[PDB]
C-alpha cells in the first residue's frame, strides 16, 4: 500500500526518497507505481515542447510549460536548453571553438567540479567513426577531451552487469549482477529486466559510486531512472538540481539512454534505421552542453560519455538448439541467448549428471557455434565463476549466434536483428569512453582499457576514497590533468633465501636418475659465477617479483634462468629467462630423456621426488625453464634439476612442450627477444586469488606435491622492437596467458591434429593481464624498471586480445 493521496507540490524530483505509505516524487517513483496523484501534472509537464522559439522569447511565465523562455528562467533555473541561443543571440556549445580548460571555471559556491555521467546502452565503439557525420556534439567531446578508441565491457556483455560494474569497479561475480536474467538458488528467486524482484537490494553487492559519495559527505542520488520519464525531462532535471543552493546541490549526476541498444536489437548494429537513434542521442548531448553553458558550468563540469556494451548482428536462423544434442532436454533449465547457463530443472534429482551433459555438448557438430564449459574452466580473464548465481555449466556462444533449448522457445517467445552478451574480447561488444572537462586532459588519445577501472577515476574526480574494487588504482592516471592518487608498490612480505651448496648427492633418495657424470679450471669459477648470479641481469630484467604473502622460498640462479623456489609448494612460484632473437632451439638428447637431478642447494625434505610421478599413472611432469632453449649442452643439465620440475598431465604436456619448443622462439624472432616468467597457479576455489596450502584439492599420488590448476607465462619485450628485449630504454610490450591445467584437451576440438593446428589458438583464448596473474599468485612484477609506476600499472592491466581491426 502507498496512500498516493499526498502531493508533489514543491517536491518534483526530490533527491531524498520518502518512506511509505506517504507517496513519492523522486525520479524512481514511477518504477514502484508509488508516485503521488499529481506527479504527471506537476513533475512531467510537456506543454509547448522542449525548445524556445522567437514568439516565446521574454514571454509571461506560464507554469504549465515544459520549460520556459521568460526573463526569469535563468534565476529559476528552468529555461529550455536553447533559451540563450534563441532569445539572447548566443551560440550553441557545438559551434564554439574548443578551448583548453586549464583550470575549473566554476560559479561562486561550487566547492569542486561536478561530475556528470552520460551513459548510453548498446553504443558500439565503431559508432564513433561510422556515425561521426551525424553526431557533432559527441565528436566535439571526443576530439576535444580525452578518449580511448574503445572501452572493454565485462562478461557477460549485458546491460545490468555492465552498468553496475561501471558504478562499483567490481566484476559481476563480486557485485552479484551476473546476468540480465538470474536465478539465485538460496533465494529460490529470479531476477529479470521486467518485474519488481530487481528492486530488492539483496541482489546488489559492492558499494556504488553514489553511496561512496554520500558516506564521505559528497551529495549524490541513485543513477537509476524510471523508463517512462523522457530524456528531455532527465536533462532539465539534472540542470535544475545544478541550480539548487550550495548545501542542497549534488556533486555527481547520471543520465541514462536506452538508445541506441533498443533499435540496435530490432535493426542490427548498422541497420539504416540506426542513423536516427544516433542523431537523437547527439541532440540530447547538445541539450545538456547548451544547458551547462547557460548556467556557466560548461568549463566547470567533468563529463563522462560512456557505453555499457556494443551490438552484434544476430538473427533467429543463427540459433543452435540444445534439443539437437541432448535427448534429455526437459531435465534441464537454460538461460538462453548470446550465452548459455544450464542447471537441473528439478533440484530433487540425484540422477542428474553435469559430466554427461558437457560430454553431449562437446565437439558434437563440425560447425558447432558454442563451446560448453564447467565454470571453473572458463578463461580466467572473464572472472566468471565465483558466485552461487553462476551455473556450473556455461556455454560460450560464438559471435553472431544464439543458443536455445528447443525450437518452440524461439517462435513461441523473427523479431530481432541485433544482440549482445558475447565474450568481452569480441570487437562488436566493445564500447565507448570520452572524458571532457577541467580534470581530464586536452585533445588526448589513451589506449583501450576496461570499464572496471572507471570507478577509481570517478572517485579521484570527486576527492573520494574508493571502496575496495577490481580496478588498479593509478592505471588510468594518464587520463587526468591533475591526479590526487599517487600509487605505491606493495611492500614485499617475504624476503628470499639465497642457499649455497648445502647437500651431498647421496643425501637424496628421490628415485631419480640422470646420465650426467661425464666430468678445466677456466670453466669452473665461471660455472660458480652463474650459480652466484653473474647472468642474472640477462635473465631477470625487471627485478625479482615481490612475494606479497608470508612464505619460505629460495632464489636459485643458473646460467640460463633464475627462479623463486617455494619450500612449501615444492616448486618455483616463478622462473625468469630471456631468449634473444638470435638464440637456438636444440633437442633433449636421447641419454637425458628421463633425466631428473637433485639440487644440492635444496634439502631432500623440500624437494619433489621421481617415485611419486612413477606411482601416479595420471600425472607426469614438465619443466618451467625449457631444456630446448639451453645456451649450451652443459647449461642444459641445469634445466633437469628437480627444482625446475612441475606436475603436468600428459594431455597438458602436448600444450606446454609446443609452447616451449616452438612458440617461445617464434615470439623471440617476431619481437626481437622475449623475457619469459612462467609458473604454477593454484585456484581450487575459483575466486581468482592465490590458494593457501590448505585449499589444495589435488596432490601427486602419495606425495605433498600440490597440482596446479593453471600455468602462467608473462612474455615481455621492448615496445620499440628495433631494440632487443635485453637492451630496451623506453616502454615495454607484454602478453600473458593463464593456461588451464587439464587432464584432457576436450576444450580443443581439433586436438587430435598437430599441435600447430590448435595449441596457439587455445593460448589466445586464455590470454591474460599481468594483473590477473598477480591476484592468482600473490606476486608483484616489474619492480625494477626505468619506467614510471603509473605506466607500469597500465602495463599490468594490458590484455592482448588477438582480434582483428
Ligand atoms: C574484486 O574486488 C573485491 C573487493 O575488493 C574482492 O572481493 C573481496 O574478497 C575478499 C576475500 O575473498 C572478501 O573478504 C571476506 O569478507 C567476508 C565478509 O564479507 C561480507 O562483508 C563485505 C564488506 O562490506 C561485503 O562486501 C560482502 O558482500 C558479499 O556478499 C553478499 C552475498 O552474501 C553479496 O551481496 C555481495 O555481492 C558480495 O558477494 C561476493 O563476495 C562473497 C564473499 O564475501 C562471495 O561468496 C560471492 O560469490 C560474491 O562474489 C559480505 O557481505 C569475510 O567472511 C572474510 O573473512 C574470512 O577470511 C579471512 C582471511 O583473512 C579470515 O581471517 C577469517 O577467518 C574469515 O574466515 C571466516 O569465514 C569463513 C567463510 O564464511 C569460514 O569458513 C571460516 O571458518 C571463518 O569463520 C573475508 O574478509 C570480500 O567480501 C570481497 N568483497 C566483495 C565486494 O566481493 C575480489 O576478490 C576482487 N576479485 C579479484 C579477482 O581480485
Ligand atoms: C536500465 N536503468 C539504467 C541504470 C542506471 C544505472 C545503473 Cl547502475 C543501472 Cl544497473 C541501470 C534503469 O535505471 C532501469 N531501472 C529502473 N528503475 C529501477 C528502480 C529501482 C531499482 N533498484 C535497483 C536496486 N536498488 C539499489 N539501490 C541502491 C543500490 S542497489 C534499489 C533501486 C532499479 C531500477 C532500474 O534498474
Ligand atoms: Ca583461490
Ligand atoms: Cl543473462
Ligand atoms: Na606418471
Ligand atoms: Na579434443
Ligand atoms: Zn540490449
Amino acid at each position: 500500500w502507498t496512500a498516493t493521496s499526498g502531493s508533489c507540490k514543491g517536491r518534483c524530483f526530490e533527491l531524498q526518497e520518502v518512506g511509505p505509505p506517504d507517496c513519492r516524487c523522486d525520479n524512481l517513483c514511477k518504477s514502484y507505481s508509488s508516485c503521488c496523484h499529481d506527479f504527471d501534472e506537476l513533475c512531467l509537464k510537456t506543454a509547448r515542447g522542449w525548445e524556445c522559439t522567437k514568439d516565446r522569447c521574454g514571454e509571461v511565465r506560464n507554469e504549465e510549460n515544459a520549460c520556459h523562455c521568460s526573463e526569469d528562467c535563468l534565476s529559476r533555473g528552468d529555461c529550455c536548453t536553447n533559451y540563450q541561443v534563441v532569445c539572447k543571440g548566443e551560440s550553441h556549445w557545438v559551434d564554439d571553438d574548443c578551448e583548453e580548460i586549464k583550470v575549473p571555471e566554476c560559479p561562486a559556491g561550487f566547492v569542486r567540479p561536478p561530475l556528470i555521467i552520460f551513459s548510453v546502452d548498446g553504443f558500439r565503439a565503431s559508432y564513433m567513426k561510422k556515425g561521426s557525420k551525424v553526431m557533432p556534439n559527441i565528436e566535439k567531446l571526443r576530439s576535444c577531451g580525452t578518449h580511448a578508441p574503445y572501452m572493454r565491457p565485462v562478461y557477460p556483455t549485458k546491460t545490468f552487469p555492465n552498468l553496475y560494474t561501471l558504478a562499483t569497479g567490481l566484476y559481476p561475480e563480486s557485485h552479484g549482477i551476473v546476468g540480465n536474467s538470474m536465478y539465485d538458488p538460496v533465494f529460490d528467486a529470479s531476477f529479470h529486466l521486467r518485474g519488481r524482484e530487481k528492486f530488492n537490494h539483496r541482489w546488489w553487492g559492492g558499494q556504488p559510486l553514489w553511496i561512496t559519495a554520500t558516506k564521505q559527505g559528497v551529495r549524490a542520488g541513485t543513477f537509476f531512472w524510471s523508463v517512462s520519464i523522457p530524456h528531455e525531462r532527465r536533462i532539465l532535471t539534472i540542470l535544475q538540481w545544478l541550480s539548487l543552493p550550495d548545501n542542497e546541490r549534488p556533486s555527481v549526476y547520471a543520465f541514462y539512454s536506452e538508445q541506441p541498444d533498443f533499435s540496435g536489437h530490432k535493426y542490427g548494429p548498422f541497420g539504416p534505421e540506426m542513423t536516427n537513434p544516433l542523431r537523437e542521442i547527439d541532440k540530447t548531448v547538445g541539450q545538456l552542453m547548451d544547458g551547462l553553458k547557460q548556467l556557466r558550468l560548461h568549463r566547470c563540469v567533468n563529463v563522462i560519455f560512456v557505453g555499457d556494451h556494443g551490438m552484434e548482428d544476430v538473427t533467429c536462423d543463427r540459433t543452435e538448439f540444445l534439443s539437437n544434442y541432448l535427448t534429455n532436454v526437459d531435465d534441464i533449465t537454460l538461460v538462453p541467448g548470446t550465452l548459455g547457463r544450464i542447471r537441473a530443472k528439478s533440484i530433487n534429482n540425484s540422477k542428474y549428471d553435469p559430466k554427461t551433459i558437457i560430454a553431449a555438448l562437446t565437439c558434437k557438430k563440425p560447425d558447432q557455434h558454442f563451446k560448453p564449459y564447467m565454470k571453473q574452466h572458463l578463461p580466467k580473464r572473464l572472472h566468471y565463476a565465483n558466485n552461487r548465481r553462476i551455473e556450473d555449466i556455461h556455454l560460450l556462444v560464438d559471435r553472431r549466434w544464439h543458443v536455445a533449448r528447443k525450437p518452440l522457445d524461439v517462435y513461441k517467445k523473427c523479431f530481432f536483428q541485433g544482440d549482445h552478451g558475447f565474450d568481452n574480447k569480441v570487437n562488436s561488444m566493445q564500447t565507448v569512453f570520452v572524458g571532457y572537462g577541467p580534470t581530464f586532459k586536452y585533445r588526448t588519445k589513451v589506449p583501450p582499457f576496461e570499464n572496471i577501472e572507471l570507478y577509481n577515476v570517478m572517485c579521484d574526480l570527486l576527492g573520494l576514497k574508493p571502496a575496495p574494487n577490481n580496478g588498479t588504482h593509478g592505471s588510468l592516471n594518464h587520463l587526468l590533468r591533475t591526479n590526487t592518487f599517487r600509487p605505491t608498490m606493495p611492500d614485499e612480505v617475504s624476503r628470499p633465501n639465497y642457499p649455497g651448496i648445502m647437500y651431498l648427492q647421496s643425501e637424496f633418495d628421490l628415485g631419480c636418475t640422470c646420465d650426467d657424470k661425464v666430468e678445466n679450471k677456466l670453466e669452473e669459477l665461471n660455472k660458480r659465477l652463474h650459480t652466484k648470479g653473474s647472468t642474472k641481469e640477462r635473465h631477470l630484467l625487471y627485478g625479482r617479483p615481490a612475494v606479497l604473502y608470508r612464505t619460505s622460498y629460495d632464489i636459485l640462479y643458473h646460467t640460463d634462468f633464475e627462479s623463486g623456489y617455494s619450500e612449501i609448494f615444492l616448486m618455483p612460484l616463478w622462473t625468469s629467462y630471456t631468449i634473444s632473437k638470435q638464440a637456438e632451439v636444440s633437442s633433449i638428447p636421447e641419454h637425458l630423456t628421463n633425466c631428473v637431478r637433485p639440487d644440492v642447494r635444496v634439502s631432500p625434505g623440500f624437494s619433489q621426488n621421481c617415485l611419486a610421478y612413477k606411482n601416479d599413472k595420471q600425472m607426469s611432469y614438465g619443466f618451467l625453464f625449457p631444456p630446448y632453449l639451453s645456451s649450451s649442452p652443459e647449461a642444459k643439465y641445469d634445466a633437469f634439476l628437480v627444482t625446475n620440475m612441475v606436475p603436468m598431465y600428459p594431455a597438458f604436456k602436448r600444450v606446454w612442450a609446443y609452447f616451449q619448443r616452438v612458440l617461445v622462439k617464434k615470439y623471440a624472432s617476431e619481437r626481437n627477444g622475449v623475457n619469459v616468467i612462467s609458473g604454477p597457479i593454484f585456484d581450487y576455489n575459483y575466486d581468482g586469488l592465490r590458494d593457501t596450502e590448505d585449499e589444495i584439492k589435488q596432490y601427486v599420488e602419495g606425495s605433498s606435491i600440490p597440482v596446479p590448476t593453471h600455468y602462467y607465462s608473462i612474455i615481455t619485450s621492448c615496445l620499440d622492437f628495433t631494440q632487443p628485449a635485453d637492451k630496451c630504454d623506453g616502454p615495454l610490450s607484454v602478453s600473458s596467458f593463464i593456461l588451464p591445467h587439464r587432464p584432457d584437451n576436450d576444450e580443443s576440438c581439433n586436438s587430435s591434429e598437430d599441435e600447430s593446428k590448435w595449441v596457439e589458438e587455445l593460448m589466445k583464448m586464455h590470454t591474460a593481464r599481468v594483473r590477473d596473474i598477480e591476484h592468482l599468485t600473490g606476486l608483484d612484477f616489474y619492480r625494477k624498471t626505468s619506467r614510471s609506476y603509473s605506466e607500469i600499472l597500465t602495463l599490468k592491466t594490458y590484455l592482448h586480445t588477438y582480434e582483428s581491426e
